[PDB]
């Protein structure tokens, strides 16, 4: 029915992406929020009606609330999952889960001796067009799949960051920052296990000396493979593969330059622009759109070829193409969705698919990528 | 200066691909022809104004004449390799190459001994998008490649065969039809040696029990990859993300069911339909266009991504876009191409990248796109 909702840390993904979303979901309701930062978290207690806090102990002691929306730093959140996990509240979190495994086997056995659901975090697997991807697969009309391939093509190691995230060791660059978001994807449109890793990555930018590029082999349970392809230098740019559509379903505009020339031009400090720019009440706090989509992601199988659209999933038949509508979901396109999965988990209609196991999974396979790319060999698992 | 041509085999590649771009091509006379089918050749001598002869030999005996163009069937490749390097002609050969590497062996051990010059055989890595693309990595200034991208989608299993290219076993399907010109295209713009290969492959439809898709991840030798992505179930066509252009240049309409249909509603032997649509004076035979391409390619390299356009190159440099026109050649453009780089070779000018031991290579890692994927396992080479 209605979950009450605490958002713990007011960051970008916080307070930009997930709270309107979570205002505008009929199932969801904002009782409260923390953050470190007094600052952000007065305005942003003006701004939507409610109590905020410095801890999320402190939110926890003082709001009723149903489940914890946690978009902390990722070096915070296995304490606030154990934390929240300790309170009886449901748990959504974002990526990164966390970097460590013990980390993830803190996280699991917090929740489930709480019994509590978890989901992880708003990734481009909720995104409807990969819903419906996985739909059209288990369907069985359209045969097994014999192989995926995903690529994107970003500006994102260009885009303006803290000197922190230019840092592999403390969870910078787009092993993950981005990967997981094609890797999350591939799970879910195949609901296979992903049994070995052959990757390379490359750093080509030694001022920004973080992972940028990488390309991965995939090998699923069933003998099936996926191909993922990922570059962050600002260089191509494959929304041109993609109906000129940008990630979060707005029409796009060239600007290959872009991000570059932004940072080149810059005078001051860029962590400055990442936070005067991203924040809450910020220039991109200002938001009819179009579907979610992540690179553009091609499956082949017996009886077709399907590919994301902008209104749901192209099917390329024996027959020739047909479209198929993106499966609606409750609330809005992909935040809303990260909400019903909880809602489904806790009403009994459906337990989480992307739980606490999901998320070290995938950052097993993370890891393997980045241990496949040291010795240039696959990597079973 | 001009060479004197003879061609051996007039099937689709001889008689109405490499033929009239032969005529055309300013450095090159075709002066004779052979085939084992007396219509055809008779046909082919009418219009080209040659004498024609039933057999290799015969032509060697009784034309004054610098090289050979071998079309013949694969299987005839070997012999007929080493007839002509018996007597000091050089030669072009068609993909495959062989299929057997004793072949291979005995066709490097001729060609050597005599002192000729052979070239294989028009591939798409003759195309001068691709010599466009090497060109701008030896240049230097886009940096060192990273990794490469290449993927082709199409409807190759479903145009018109005979029942031996639909057996593996007879050299049929993807493995040796397709896959060369990705990797011939990989080698040529890298110039690395291709060290070690894991790739999948799918044989989706059993009335057509060939390899129709492979995914693969190719390593070179300083440590960079190429992914490799093919299928030919005419189901998705990748034309689309290459501007709507047609594999050999010309602009392509959109026509999905394609070749499947032609053949469900096909009324008799498709081996038929296959010598008179595509032999000397059918319907094909009738040929404004653009750079010929094979599906995309995107190089990554540290200052900039490439890719093939239309016209040339499109390098997404740091700046934003700019195009490079594709490096002319002194004829027409693939088939051109190839008699260029003989030309050269004989000539002094440059020995020929392409020899029998590139080739021999290419179906190395042909044989070990077949062993990975029995065995699951990246093969090392």
């Amino acid at each position: 029915m209605k979950i009450r909702f605490g958002i713990c840390g007011l960051g970008f993904a916080g307070s930009v992406l997930m709270a309107p979303a979570m205002r505008h979901h009929p199932d969801a309701q904002i009782v409260a929020a923390c953050d470190p930062n007094e600052d952000v978290r007065e305005r942003f207690g003006k701004e939507y009606g409610i109590p905020v806090f410095a801890t999320l102990a402190e939110m926890m002691q003082h709001v009723q609330m149903d489940a914890v929306y946690i978009a902390s730093p990722h070096q915070f959140h296995c304490e606030h999952v154990v934390q929240a996990s300790e309170q009886g509240l449901h748990i959504i979190v974002e990526k990164p889960l966390t970097l460590s495994r013990d980390e993830a086997d803190r996280m699991i056995e917090a929740v489930e001796r709480a019994g509590v659901h978890l989901v992880v975090g708003t990734s481009r697997s909720h995104d409807p067009v990969v819903r419906t991807l996985r739909a059209i697969v288990q369907e069985g009309s359209v045969g097994r799949v014999s192989m995926l391939n995903c690529f994107n093509y970003t500006d994102f190691l260009y885009r303006p960051r803290r000197p922190e995230e230019l840092d592999t060791s403390k969870g910078g660059g787009i092993i993950y920052n981005q990967l997981p978001h094609q890797i999350d994807s591939i799970k879910t449109i195949t609901g296979q296990r992903i049994t070995a890793v052959r990757a390379m990555t490359g750093r080509l930018d030694p001022k920004r000396p973080t992972e940028g590029n990488c390309a991965a082999m995939l090998t699923l349970e069933d003998g099936a493979c996926a191909v993922m392809v990922y570059s962050g230098y600002d260089h191509f740019d494959s929304d041109e593969m993609h109906f000129w559509l940008a990630e979060g379903g707005r029409a796009k505009q060239p600007n290959h330059g872009g991000a570059r020339k932004v940072l080149r031009q810059l005078e001051g400090d860029e962590a400055e622009l990442r936070r005067s720019r991203y924040g809450f009440g910020g220039p991109i706090s200002k938001s009819d759109r179009k579907q979610p989509h992540f690179g553009v992601m091609l499956v082949t199988c017996e009886h077709a070829d399907l590919r994301a659209s902008p209104e749901g999933v192209l099917v390329y038949g024996d027959e020739g193409v047909r479209e198929v509508p993106a499966i609606t979901g409750r609330g809005p396109f992909s935040q809303g969705d990260t909400i019903d999965e909880l809602r489904d988990a806790i009403a009994g209609v459906a337990p989480a698919l992307r739980d606490a196991r999901w998320g070290k999974d995938t950052l097993e396979v993370c890891l393997a990528v980045l241990e496949s790319s040291a010795t240039g060999r696959q990597v079973e698992r």
